[PDB]
């Protein structure tokens, strides 16, 4: 990437802001912008790209293979009890949460047993986060 | 990718922004922009791009083959009792949540076995986030 | 991508803008904007790209093969019991939850056991989350 930009509130390539109570009086502006931009991204000059997977067997005996690849899960076990008793009470359970495996954002990429791969791979992410607001 | 941008309220190129209680008397604004934009992205230039899978088995002899991708799961147990039990009480759950295996954004890509790729790969994901508000 | 923008309330190019509470008088605009723009994005210069799979087999004996591709879910158990026992009680739900696997967006790409790909391939996500709101 080139340019990435994390702002809070306000972008503004000109700006003439004004809070509130000015007197705003006798003001002459006079404003000239000039502006030229080059991109020239990603560029690529190849003459030849190669690209194979060759395999070969002779007269071989193969047995037991097992290939397993990445992100493998075996054998999970959640146990989560809430056993509440009460005996003449008050409950006043206001902002209370009970979360368990809870993903936001999950990008899986270029996940594979056997790979060949030329060119460009690129992730941005951006956000607010803000898991619990309570008053 | 070039120009990512994040802002939380106002994107604004030129802005005479005025508040409220503001008395804006006797202005005299003047402005002239001149923008210009070159944008030359993901150019190739290849004379030959060549691929492929070749396998080859001769008087071979196979047994107990077994190949699994990624992303496996297995056995997976989730067990959530809630046992509330109650003699004479005042319950008062305003605001409260039980969530499990919960996702917002999942974005699978070249998820594979055997894999041959040439280019560009890129992701994206903006957001804003917030789980819970309660007052 | 080239240019991706996330803002929360106002995109504007050119704002003359103005709140409550203001006294507009006397106001001499005079404004010229020259926008020109080049987008020359994804260009392909290729004399030949070629793609294949080849396999061949000779005199060979094959046993107990299995393939299995990615996103493999096996033997999933969710147990949630809810017991809930009363005596004379004053229960008061008022923004309660239960979620089980909820999912919001879920994109699969390019998801095989074998793959054979040339080109560009992109993902753009934007949003904005709010699981819970209650007053
Ligand atoms: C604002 O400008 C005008 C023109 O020049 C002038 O007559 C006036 O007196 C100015 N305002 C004040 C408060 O002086
Ligand atoms: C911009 O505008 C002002 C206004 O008078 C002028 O003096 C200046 O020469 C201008 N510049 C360009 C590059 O156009
Ligand atoms: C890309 O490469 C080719 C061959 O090498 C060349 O002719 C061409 O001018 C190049 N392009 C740029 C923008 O440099
Ligand atoms: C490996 O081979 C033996 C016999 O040759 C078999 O009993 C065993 O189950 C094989 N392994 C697996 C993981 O299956
Ligand atoms: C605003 O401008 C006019 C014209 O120049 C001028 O007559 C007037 O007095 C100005 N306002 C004030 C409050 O001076
Ligand atoms: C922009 O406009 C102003 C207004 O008078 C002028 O002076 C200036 O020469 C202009 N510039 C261009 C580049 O057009
Ligand atoms: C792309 O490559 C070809 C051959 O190398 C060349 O003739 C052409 O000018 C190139 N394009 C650019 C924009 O550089
Ligand atoms: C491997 O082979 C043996 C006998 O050769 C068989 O009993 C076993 O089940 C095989 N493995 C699997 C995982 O099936
Ligand atoms: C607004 O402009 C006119 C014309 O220039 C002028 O006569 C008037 O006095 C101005 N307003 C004030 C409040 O001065
Ligand atoms: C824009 O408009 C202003 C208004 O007078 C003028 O002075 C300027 O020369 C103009 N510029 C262009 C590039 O048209
Ligand atoms: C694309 O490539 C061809 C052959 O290399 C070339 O003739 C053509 O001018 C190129 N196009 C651009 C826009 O560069
Ligand atoms: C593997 O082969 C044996 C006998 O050769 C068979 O009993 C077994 O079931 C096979 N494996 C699977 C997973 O079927």
């Amino acid at each position: 990437s080139i340019d990435v930009k994390y702002i809070g509130v306000k972008s503004a390539y000109v700006s003439y802001d004004v809070q509130k109570r000015t007197i705003y009086l006798n003001i002459t502006n006079t404003l000239n912008i000039t502006n030229n931009n080059y991109y020239s991204v990603e560029v690529e000059n190849i003459t030849a790209q190669v690209q194979f997977s060759k395999t070969v067997i002779g007269k071989a005996r193969l047995n037991n293979i097992t290939i397993i690849g990445p992100l493998d899960m075996k054998q999970i076990d959640y146990t989560v009890p809430t056993v509440i008793a009460e005996e003449m009470s008050y409950m006043y359970d206001f902002c209370t949460l009970i979360s368990i495996k809870v993903h936001n954002i999950v990008l899986m990429m270029q996940v594979t047993v056997t790979t060949t791969y030329f060119g460009h791979s690129e992730q941005i992410s951006q956000e607010r986060y803000q898991y619990v607001d309570c008053g």
